[PDB]
């Protein structure tokens, strides 16, 4: 019964999971100066024209927006990868204040929030397949700085009073992921992990280099989020980030000189 605090955070995981000490955990710092530009990378193609999301959910450490996966209606490929990646759901972490929250962090630099959007290949089958695997899944990372509002993020700020508390969900169809990418799809790009318990190390992570912008108010509303179930003590959903790890033996690429 792990999560973010001093009794079970990040530090006590590796108890549990082992592999929380690995070759390949993440998130990293991004030392902008040491990623090598690579020629090799193909370009980055995100197409989801067809997304269909459903359903917004409090899974009790973040709340994930999810999709039909059920067909390649919105899809991940080029970069650095190799066949297509589908997108199953988008997540968020954040911090208690604007100073923090990112998992990712750029030269030291930590931003308020980080978007993931997970998807898996489709060469597995399905998701719970893919995650067994040391190139299952895709995430596509994006940070939040603090500023003008973002108006394709207020959707899904509004629906969250709905789904306060752990385990309650609300139906969330015709959102277009489109509106949360920065204009710039530059990225860095090394081979890590899921970041929650079971830390399963099957990510290619794609981070992009250009933020987005959010209001003040749009995170604030990220924070009035609970991590307890209905009719338990109130706890704040905040700072549900773990901090950056070692980086061992691997090397970040630059799509971008
Ligand atoms: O890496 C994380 O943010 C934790 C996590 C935990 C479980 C599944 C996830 N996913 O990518 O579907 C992500
Ligand atoms: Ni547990
Ligand atoms: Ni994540």
């Amino acid at each position: 019964h792990w999560g973010y605090g001093k009794h079970n955070g990040p530090e006590h995981w590796h108890k549990d999971f082992p592999i929380a000490k690995g070759e390949r955990q993440s998130p990293v710092d991004i030392d902008t100066h040491t990623a090598k530009y690579d020629p090799s990378l193909k370009p980055l193609s995100v197409s989801y024209d067809q997304a269909t999301s459903l359903r917004i959910l409090n899974n009790g450490h973040a709340f994930n927006v999810e999709f039909d996966d059920s067909q390649d209606k919105a899809v991940l490929k080029g970069g650095p990868l190799d066949g297509t990646y589908r997108l199953i759901q988008f997540h968020f972490h954040w911090g208690s204040l604007d100073g923090q929250g990112s998992e990712h962090t750029v030269d030291k630099k930590k931003y308020a929030a980080e978007l993931h959007l997970v998807h898996w290949n489709t060469k597995y089958g399905d998701f719970g397949k893919a995650v067994q695997q040391p190139d299952g899944l895709a995430v596509l990372g994006i940070f939040l700085k603090v500023g003008s509002a973002k108006p394709g993020l207020q959707k899904v700020v509004d629906v969250l009073d709905s789904i306060k508390t752990k385990g309650k969900s609300a139906d969330f169809t015709n959102f277009d992921p489109r509106g949360l990418l920065p204009e710039s799809l530059d990225y860095w790009t090394y081979p890590g992990s899921l970041t929650t318990p079971p830390l399963l190390e099957c990510v290619t992570w794609i981070v992009l280099k250009e933020p987005i912008s959010v209001s003040s108010e749009q995170v604030l509303k990220f924070r009035k989020l609970n991590f307890n179930g209905e009719g338990e003590p109130e706890e704040l959903m905040v700072d549900n980030w773990r901090p950056a790890q070692p980086l061992k033996n691997r090397q970040i690429k630059a799509s971008f000189k």
